[PDB]
């Protein structure tokens, strides 16, 4: 194939000064909206960082001790006169913080204390890229189990305002990385229809995960069809998850939206940054292509999550979209752009669990408590220590990188205003300083080079 992806197959790897160049005015924010967001962005960062006064006891270790003895002394006058195995280990002891539970009872259990503040869920059994068809078979019961408790659990609240559910297609069919078409329908897509149909009988959202980008393609060919399902005709719990970060981003978006009119749904749309850039630079790196299918400057990134944004907030008949982020000047511009007079079921936010909670603590709940009262679904990993490691993996690589928001936060050098910086901004900034608008990152030529 169709206009819509056609187009998207011919921007697979677009050459990036003409992919930013073409999002930049789609990205920027007018004027008053702009303000606005910066100042939004520059509280809830400022309310981050100084939580318990961490800022104003900033404005030596040798005197306080002296210090602290001499408080000690409860009379005022007396004071006055006088490799396998450690790798293992250190990946449980980190990852604990992004686990929320072992078991899915256990999960949902612990699901009310944030619910009642307005939180949402978002479950998924942790587990990806089965190998064989015994794995694949297992990832496909623990997900089952998985919709019936939390479907219990949901009681009718429906796809909005109860939890769902995540899963990843790489999980229900062995070596999906290299399957090819025909054994994907045959095999993978009766498992999708299969728990899809169940998270209908709950009323439950049923979102897939978004993964390597060589499977964009094949996840679509199975959203497609998942669509069409007589059993599901008019049912708008179908997710799916797109990455920003992905020059194709903004074309899949085109997709989306005809496929929700030919299919007559409005699909739920997680609208991502992206988990796995450091893998798509080296795996663009070894096949010698002619060019990335992600962005090499994260700004770009941040610039391409504006300009999808917006396309997904003009058509809310359409789309509803889950903005998944922990950036206070993304999660600010989109609450700004989404415009007056929001209404529950126009937009939420998302988080990943032990990450997003400290920022959206300002953002779910009362406009009286001081909070922006709009709602926050938590990505709720569930499992054991043998179903971590790669989300981990990809959890320190997100929260370790210098460019990453949760890693500049913490650094107290840099200043908030740079720290929450419009994304176009510095955009034009490097484009004046620089000769041209959005040219690669100098230390990322093409692999070519
Ligand atoms: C609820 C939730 C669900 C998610 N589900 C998925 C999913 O299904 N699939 C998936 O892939 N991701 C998923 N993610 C996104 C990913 O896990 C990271 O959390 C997200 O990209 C971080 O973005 P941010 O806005 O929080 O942080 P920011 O710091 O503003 O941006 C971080 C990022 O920018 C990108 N980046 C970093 N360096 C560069 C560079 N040099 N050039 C271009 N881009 C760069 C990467 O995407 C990186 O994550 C999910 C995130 C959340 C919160
Ligand atoms: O697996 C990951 O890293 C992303 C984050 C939440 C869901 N998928």
């Amino acid at each position: 194939q169709s206009v819509s992806r056609a187009a998207i197959t011919a921007a697979y790897r677009r050459p990036e000064t003409e992919a930013v160049s073409m999002l930049l005015e789609q990205a920027r924010l007018p004027q008053p909206v702009a303000e606005q967001a910066h100042k939004l962005a520059y509280q809830l960062a400022d309310k981050l960082r100084n939580q318990k006064n961490a800022s104003g006891r900033a404005g030596g270790v040798a005197l306080m001790c002296l210090a602290e003895a001499l408080l000690r002394i409860p009379d005022k006058a007396t004071r006055d006169a006088l490799i396998r195995k450690g790798v293992d280990m250190a990946m449980r002891l980190m990852g604990e913080q992004f686990v929320t539970g072992e078991t899915i009872a256990e999960a949902l259990a612990n699901a009310r204390k944030l619910e009642e503040k307005g939180f949402r869920y978002s479950y998924d059994m942790l587990g990806e890229a089965a190998l064989t068809a015994a794995d694949a078979q297992a990832y496909m019961v623990s997900y089952q189990q998985a919709i019936h408790a939390i479907g219990k659990a949901s009681n009718g609240r429906g796809i909005y305002e109860g939890p769902g559910i995540s899963i990843k297609l790489s999980a229900l069919h062995p070596r999906y990385s290299r399957a090819q078409y025909d054994r994907v329908m045959e095999e993978l897509y009766p498992r999708l229809k299969s728990l899809t149909l169940l998270a209908r009988q709950y009323d439950i959202g049923i979102n897939i995960d978004a993964e390597e980008s060589d499977r964009l393609e094949i996840s679509l060919d199975l959203l497609e069809k998942l669509c069409f399902e007589p059993e599901l005709a008019g049912w708008n719990g179908i997710g799916f998850v797109i990455q920003a970060y992905q020059k194709r981003c903004p074309l899949v978006i085109d997709y989306l939206i005809d496929l929700a009119t030919r299919s007559r749904r409005r699909l739920m749309i997680r609208l991502v940054k992206g988990a796995y850039w450091d893998s798509e630079i080296k795996r663009a790196q070894m096949d010698g292509l002619e060019g990335y299918p992600v962005y090499t400057r994260k700004v770009y990134t941040d610039v391409s999550y504006l300009a999808c944004a917006k396309k997904l907030l003009a058509v809310p008949n359409l789309i509803y979209p889950q903005f998944a982020t922990h950036n206070a000047h993304t999660l600010a511009a989109i609450y700004q752009l989404a415009g007056q007079n929001y209404y529950p079921g126009q937009y939420e936010f998302q988080c990943l669990h032990g990450m997003g909670e400290p920022l959206y603590e300002q953002v779910t709940g009362k406009v009286a408590d001081g909070k922006l009262n709009r709602p926050c679904r938590i990505y709720a990993p569930v499992g054991t220590h043998e179903t971590l490691l790669a989300y981990l993996v990809r959890r320190l690589l997100e929260n370790g990188a210098n460019t990453s928001f949760v890693n500049r936060i913490a650094d107290t050098s840099l200043p908030l205003d740079e720290l929450v910086a419009d994304p176009v901004t510095a955009v034009e900034k490097l484009a004046q300083q620089e000769g041209q608008t959005g040219l690669p990152h100098p230390k990322i030529p093409l692999p070519r080079d």
